[PDB]
């Protein structure tokens, strides 16, 4: 499947694409404002994620650090990124269907639109100023708005028993971005697309 990753932010982001134990395509790249990065993701990919990383510094070997979304200090991510990270999540060709989602489970750093570029479904978007409105206790110094699980490490926030309810923190994310997952047992915001759809992930989709 084809993913065009577009940085509409006025700032440089370092896109990352991984399925947790492996890079997707090159796994990461610098995207200056306006730049587009087209990647190919193998059909059947399950648990793929795309996210933006902010304020990165990399040397020549492709090693460095980002303030949000850092994936073990690599330009090309093999692993998922350090929160806070707005997440485009997808599972492709799962019994004939693609499943896409935006998740705030791991916090929020960059607004995002996750849309098919082919037909058969709708996109999802979380483009609210979550960082600006971020509750004091969830604020990440490097920027971004942490999820409560990341910050407080409780069974309720991390839903570790498989039983948890919404919280004042999850409700904050949900209020600003209704169409994104706000906590583990949130009512699914997953969109079902035809199998083998193509997509565009846009950072900072709105003017």
């Amino acid at each position: 499947a084809t993913f065009e990753i577009v940085n509409r932010c006025s700032y440089t982001v370092w896109a990352a694409a991984s399925k947790g134990d492996a890079a997707l395509d090159a796994g990461g790249r610098q995207l200056n404002s306006g730049e587009s990065w087209t990647i190919n993701v193998e059909p059947g990919t399950n648990g793929g994620k795309i996210w933006a990383r902010t304020d990165c510094y990399f040397d020549d070997s492709g090693s460095g650090i980002c303030k949000t979304g850092d994936c073990g200090g690599l330009l090309r991510c093999k692993r998922f990124g350090r929160p806070p990270t707005t997440l485009a999540e997808f599972s492709l060709n799962q019994y004939g269907k693609d499943y896409i989602d935006i998740s705030n489970i791991k916090g929020f750093n960059v607004p995002m639109d996750f849309s098919p570029t082919t037909r058969g479904c709708r996109g999802v978007r979380c483009a609210a100023d979550i960082v600006g409105q971020c509750p004091a206790k969830l604020k990440a110094p490097g920027g971004g708005c942490n999820d409560a699980c990341t910050v407080f490490q409780t069974s309720e926030y991390c839903c570790t028993t498989g039983k948890c309810g919404p919280t004042e923190y999850s409700r904050f994310f949900k209020r600003l971005c209704p169409d994104a997952f706000s906590y583990v047992l949130d009512k699914p915001t997953t969109v079902t697309c035809p199998g083998s759809s193509n997509y565009r992930v846009t950072f900072c989709p709105t003017a």
